[PDB]
C-alpha cells in the first residue's frame, strides 16, 4: 500500500544518511577518490528517492487523502532545497573549492534534519 511505499522511501532516505555520513568521513581525511564514489551513490539515492516521492504523493492524491497530500507538498519542497544544495557540493568538488564543499556539507545536514519531524507526520498521515 502507500504505508509499505512508505517505509521504502524512509528506508532509502535512511540508506543515504548512512553514506553522507561515510562520505562526510572520507572529505574530512582527504580521500578524495572516495568521496567521488560517494557522491554517485548519494546521486542515484536522491534520484531513487524522489521517485518514490513522487509515487506516495500522486498516490495520495487519487486517494483524496487531504492531509497526506499538504504534508507531502511540503516535504517534497523541503527534500528539494536539499537536492539543490546537494548539487551545488558537488559542483564545489568539482572546482576544487573545499570551503564551500565544507559548508554545503553543513547547510545540507540542518536542512534535511529539518524535515525530519514532518516525516513521522506523514507516516501517521498515509
Ligand atoms: O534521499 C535523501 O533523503 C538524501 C539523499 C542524498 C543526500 Cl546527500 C541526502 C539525503
Amino acid at each position: 500500500s502507500v504505508k509499505s511505499e512508505y517505509a521504502e522511501a524512509a528506508a532509502v532516505g535512511q540508506e543515504a544518511v548512512a553514506v553522507f555520513n561515510t562520505m562526510k568521513a572520507a572529505f574530512q581525511n582527504g580521500d578524495k577518490e572516495a568521496v567521488a564514489q560517494y557522491l554517485a551513490r548519494l546521486a542515484s539515492l536522491y534520484t531513487r528517492h524522489e521517485e518514490l516521492l513522487n509515487r506516495i504523493l500522486e498516490k495520495a492524491r487519487r486517494e483524496g487523502n487531504k492531509e497526506a497530500v499538504t504534508l507531502m507538498n511540503e516535504f517534497t519542497a523541503t527534500f528539494q532545497t536539499g537536492k539543490s544544495i546537494f548539487n551545488a557540493m558537488v559542483a564545489a568538488f568539482k572546482n576544487g573549492d573545499d570551503d564551500s564543499f565544507e559548508s554545503y556539507l553543513q547547510a545540507l545536514e540542518k536542512v534535511t534534519a529539518k524535515g525530519e519531524t514532518l516525516a513521522d507526520q506523514i507516516a501517521k498521515a498515509l
